[PDB]
């Protein structure tokens, strides 16, 4: 019977990013907008959403005036190291002496500087520092978001941060995609013997599938880190152990990370920078989504971005994301990030809409349950302080969240 809960009126501009998969090449500037909609929910899922006419016939009980403004699914984060102890400012010093990133992982810092902190934080306080940023993410518009650990590089640390993740996500609104990256760095202890490092993480799968800690595995193929081909034998164990594929390729040098990827059929392949023309191909070959983090490049204090309109161009499935981390991302705003692919990967305002909702949501395995604003799915969505999609990535730096919606519940109401 047309009896629901929700109904949201006088819509300014209605982004549903209905779609029948990801968005890739021409079809990521294909974005669908509604002049005057409404919205219908009932029982935390999507009822209707469309042209305003749709609630005829309706009876609601609760009538959500949106004074013209502008209504989006509520935003994905595809790609985040949210589990972490400790903070990296005082190595800002080092990156201003103008020391490479890298170096400053071959002097034991960087990564392993929150490896220490991370294995040294009880899992109270990490699950502590967790939910205070993950709020924050909400409250930029963020419902679903990616998680990877990767700060512990032993089986105590690296469980613990998932079992943290496993927390979380059944104790706040937030919706988590769990990934082990257990393969982020190579440990002291293990300093000159990488391969059996990965060995180690790699006898973690079988518990990390029996406790649903974990549904994809991740690594950091990069020089100084691990090499493309035991980039390939840990993925292949990984793939054969039943988790889905995901990599940090092509981030500083051009290894070929991103032909990897494709090769292996990687749901995403993130990072990118560096990739060459035939990594770009292989990855539009392949399906597999390019998750672009230009907060990442902007924090390194680098000019030179992924390639973004060159992938588009060749048909590739484009992202974005935070990748809040401690050390070469510490930012929540997936907004900001949104500002940054307009003015530095040359995105257009449709390209960057369907980055963070739809193609963010399939880099995750979460493309038939966030992303989009129709039938059957569940009621996330953001009511935002403007009149057009247009101006989001427009005004930069700031929160233009105005209520987000989670399960047909208002979690955030500014
Ligand atoms: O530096 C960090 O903590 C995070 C990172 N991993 C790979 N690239 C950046
Ligand atoms: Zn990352």
């Amino acid at each position: 019977p047309k009896q629901i809960d929700t109904i949201l009126i006088n819509i300014g501009q209605l982004l549903t990013m209905e779609s029948s998969g990801p968005r890739a090449g021409k079809s990521m500037q294909d974005l669908h907008v509604i002049e005057d909609a409404v919205v219908g929910i009932h029982e935390q899922k999507i009822v209707f959403a469309g042209q305003k006419g749709a609630e005829a016939g309706y009876e609601a009980d609760e009538i959500i005036d949106c004074s013209g403004r502008l209504v989006t699914p509520g935003l994905v984060d595809p790609h985040t190291h949210l589990v972490f102890g400790g903070s990296r400012e005082k190595e800002m010093n080092l990156k201003l002496q103008g020391i490479s990133y890298l170096d400053i992982l071959a002097q034991g810092g960087g990564i392993l500087s929150t490896v220490k902190d991370t294995r040294a934080a009880s899992e109270e306080e990490l699950l502590q520092k967790a939910h205070f940023h993950l709020q924050r993410m909400l409250s930029y518009g963020t419902t679903t978001a990616e998680v990877k650990s990767g700060y512990g590089l032993e089986k105590e640390t690296e469980l613990k941060q998932l079992r943290v993740a496993k927390k979380l996500h059944e104790s706040q609104p937030v919706d988590l995609v769990s990934t082990f990256m257990g393969a982020h760095a190579i440990p002291p202890e293990y300093q000159n013997d990488p391969d059996d490092f990965l060995d180690q993480m790699l006898s973690l799968l079988p518990e990390i599938k029996e406790q649903e800690l974990a549904s994809f595995a991740d690594i950091f193929t990069e020089t100084g880190v691990f090499t493309v081909s035991q980039s390939r034998r840990y993925l292949q164990k990984a793939a054969e152990a039943g988790f889905g594929l995901k990599i940090h390729a092509d981030e500083i040098d051009p290894l070929g990370g991103a032909e990897l990827a494709g090769k292996l059929k990687a749901v995403s392949a993130d990072h990118l920078v560096g990739t060459s023309d035939e990594g770009i191909k292989k990855l539009a070959e392949a399906g597999t989504i390019a998750v672009l983090l230009p907060g990442t490049t902007f924090y390194l204090g680098k000019s030179t971005y992924a390639r973004a309109r060159a992938m588009i161009d060749e048909g590739v499935c484009v992202s974005l994301a935070t990748d809040f981390n401690p050390g070469s991302s510490p930012t929540e705003n997936i907004q900001l990030i949104m500002s940054i692919a307009a003015l530095h990967l040359k995105m257009t305002a449709e390209e960057i809409w369907h980055a963070v909702t739809v193609n963010a949501a399939y880099a995750i395995g979460k493309g038939e349950e966030a992303g989009q604003l129709k039938a059957g799915r569940s009621a996330d969505l953001v009511i935002w302080q403007a009149p057009n999609y247009m101006y989001i990535p427009y005004h930069y730096g700031v929160n233009h969240v105005h209520q987000v919606m989670k399960n047909g519940t208002i979690v955030v109401n500014r």
